[PDB]
């Protein structure tokens, strides 16, 4: 046994498709999980993720599904455990961003954030409790905007989060009985390539600003004067999920650098 | 003008069939405000609202509507302000409870819960704001189990008001734009009816007692050793929707008596 290393496990991650989520199941394998990469639409992409992690000498698959859809949730955990043999750690990255001030708000937008933030979420969580081997881990992903952060237009997106930090305190009491720790982390500020798509959004007149201008004032946002990257947000999973981790449950992380 | 009265205000309320919502009715009448007694099921039993209200001198009329359906809330609030001019208030106290291990939640029961207690509770609040005269007042329902209070077995209720306290932060952002102030009541042990049907979910070993002795404990929880009631959760709301509550905004007030 090497201490902060998951030798012998068996990870799933959801969201690989993605900045954080990718950066997450690669961070797990480096620590020795072998990797379930679940991922919603580019298999190509997904592959790469797979490939990267057998390069750094552990085994993954790649395995899609629709986290909208249970019954997907459902095959996807089978089909996790009929690979590997079993399961001990499942991550959640799954969620898509929305902006728009209260009074435009559509039941269809309404409708596509909660589908996949909270209540794919929600299930992935209720499958992970009934696939796991005793002493596992869940983390689920919030945002700093769920409390900490107060962003004018983003109502939808807030919501959404906030019933997955109630989500993770309520889950840990009912996982314990398979000793499973359950958390989430909320990242800030993270710097992806759909970062530049949105970040005038988060700022006063932000359109009038350059996508560099706004990336640096990100950056001030942090008293460290750097961006978020998701490499930061895979650092606090990586030990979240570890033996080491173990006390730390049914907690909220917000990891922003120190912005709030 | 008196201080804390609402003489000349219009105020609509939801969830006016249950103990709480009809307390809050009642009361915003007492303070001198015309109401719309908004109900979901027992016409008669609104009835006897809109007559308890008419007894103090204050005119009221029930109009029902299924807040799980959008197109009703866009109705409710255009007849509300066509029968009485405007519209200057707006309480929801729509809401369902559920109780069960994360491992046996049903799609059936997420969606029947977060239909009402959050997306219901959602559109309330866009269309008060649509409809709303400047320096209104919108009042949304969470519970001390989002943040305050941990249930076993209570995560999906627990998530679908977690929800709604992210919700009034950013709300309160948007409807800025005309005034409107937006908070949420987060009551605990408030004993109605229906309490009793579900006083054996919070206490270890619940079924083991009487009804009486769960009531007793749960007087215990405060340390002022009675038990909430509706009126004292409409006290709140009735100070937060006057004049004098305006520097309260954005907010959740956790109302247990102590008991956090
Ligand atoms: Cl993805
Ligand atoms: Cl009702």
């Amino acid at each position: 046994y090497i201490p902060g290393r998951l030798d012998g496990k068996v990870a799933l991650v959801t969201g690989s498709g993605r900045g954080i989520g990718a950066a997450v199941a690669v961070h797990l394998g480096r620590l020795g999980a072998k990797v379930v990469v679940n991922y919603a639409n580019s298999t190509k992409d997904a592959e790469k993720v797979v490939s990267e992690i057998k390069a750094l000498g552990s085994d993954a698959i790649a395995i899609k599904a629709d986290i909208r859809q249970v019954p997907e949730i459902v095959k996807l955990f089978d089909q996790a455990v009929a690979h590997f043999g079993h399961l001990d750690i499942a991550v959640s990255n799954s969620g898509v961003v929305s902006f728009g001030h209260l009074k435009d708000v559509t039941e269809e937008e309404f409708d596509r954030v909660f589908s996949l933030n909270t209540r794919g979420q929600f299930f992935v969580a209720r499958e992970a409790y009934r696939h796991l081997t005793e002493g596992g881990r869940i983390v689920l992903t919030s945002s700093n905007t769920s409390k900490d952060f107060s962003v004018p237009k983003h109502s939808l997106f807030s919501g959404s989060k906030g019933a997955v930090d109630s989500f993770v305190r309520i889950f840990s009491k009912d996982c314990g009985d398979k000793k499973i720790t359950v958390n989430a982390v909320a990242p800030g500020g993270t710097v992806t390539d759909m970062f530049h798509e949105v970040s005038h959004h988060y700022i006063p007149n932000g359109t009038s600003y350059t996508a560099e201008q706004r990336q640096q004032m990100a950056a001030h946002a942090s008293p460290l004067h750097r961006n978020g990257w998701p490499q930061d947000v895979a650092n606090v999973v990586g030990f979240l999920v570890s033996k080491e981790g173990e006390w730390v449950n049914g907690k909220v992380l917000t990891l922003d650098g120190g912005a709030a």
